[PDB]
């Protein structure tokens, strides 16, 4: 019997390519710039997996995922000329945009029909700060916020997911596992999770391939958390 | 200024005393028991503080807040002539009911205002499953859950106050400590955090006596969570 569901909160939830690149336009139409903020994101995401990859590679020392994209922030700016005019508040600024992340439009309807029927919880490699602000702005509703953070992690360690069931309290067949990356839905399976996959189609923005096609693994395939919901029969 | 609000749970949101002796006098109309619930709650904490105290001083490996009550029970079932007639089924409905203490009249309404103003979490010893599971059952909105089992220990351990500033990446000075007991203000104002008393008389039942006097390091004194919304401005 299924008693718990925990989702992965970047990409699977929330949509950070446009956060970014809406966000950034208007950080730099009101200091007065021109960039393709297209072109930040992606470097922006490459220094914070080019820099996580040392994290747990030993070439680095473990800091919170916040502390990351401010670091990797410098790095990109670096290579632009409108860089140096930002200070130190401007690229803190600039950072706390991944605390704002936007909801996908399914996200807020379905996360309250599940709540109504399932213990929800988040379980995502952001921090802690970023996430429960992300759920508090965007009136995503959770029985809990648990990030990797947590264990000084990041998944597909199995203790971030053993975090999960330790802290509703059930075993593995009782917990489900949401995300729109199938590492994470793998690394939970193995751990005898149920996982339900999301396909999130714009999560890196246009012409990026994305893998989606569904697997026999998984438990639930869906499109949205309001279809999820529906295949569950968590209902209005 | 204030961003963040830690709330201890058991006693100072929720009203365990009321609790375990009607879902106790309720639990033992069906199995043919009368016994004094009153006393049985007390000999229930102070066996749960016995065991618990064990395990802060070294003498037994760390458990959950949920299994030492569990073993408490045994304890003092042990003790009475009933006892022996509750099989472990019984005694883990009994012991359930540390997930669903109900909460004060003003607990929802307080916490919903402050809510809508800062960010809010728990902060208590308890259990995470049973801290979650007092929430969603009274509909007791926070932006997080915390407890001491996060970092495996309990108030008045510093590391359990660096786990709320870390986990809302917030400083001392911009988080406030609420509870009713007094041991777990002075460690929190100790730490740099502003602290909230709730005073609460009945706490541990009609007639047993309750610190609840002022104290000068108190940064406000209220008698429910809707006087220290007002006092906060925090309005609905
Ligand atoms: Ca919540």
């Amino acid at each position: 019997g299924l008693k718990a569901l925990f989702f992965d909160v970047q990409g699977t939830l929330v949509d950070f390519y446009s956060t970014i690149t809406r966000e950034g336009e208007a950080f730099s139409a009101v200091r007065g710039f021109q960039a393709d903020w297209t072109t930040v994101t992606e470097q922006w995401r490459a220094e914070y997996r080019s820099r996580l990859d040392q994290v747990i590679k030993g070439e680095r020392p473990w800091t919170t995922t916040d502390r990351i994209y401010r670091e990797a922030l410098d790095g990109i700016l670096a290579n632009h000329p409108w860089g140096a005019s930002l200070n130190s508040a401007d690229r803190d600024e600039l950072n706390s945009l991944w605390s704002k992340l936007i909801p996908w439009d399914d996200t807020a309807p379905g996360l309250a029909r599940l709540r109504s029927k399932y213990i929800t919880s988040t379980l995502s490699n952001g921090s802690m700060a970023s996430v429960l602000r992300i759920s508090k702005l965007g009136a995503l509703p959770f029985d809990a916020i648990l990030t990797a953070e947590l264990v000084r992690s990041s998944k597909p360690d199995p203790k971030v997911y053993q975090l999960a069931l330790d802290s509703v309290g059930i075993e593995a067949h009782q917990a489900m596992m949401v995300a729109c990356h199938k590492y994470d839905l793998q690394a939970a399976k193995r751990l005898g999770f149920k996982v339900a996959f999301i396909a999130r189609p714009f999560e890196f923005g246009p012409n990026k391939k994305v893998d989606t096609k569904p697997e026999q693994y998984f438990d639930y395939y869906a499109n949205s958390v309001v279809e999820l919901a529906g295949m569950l029969g968590a209902l209005e």
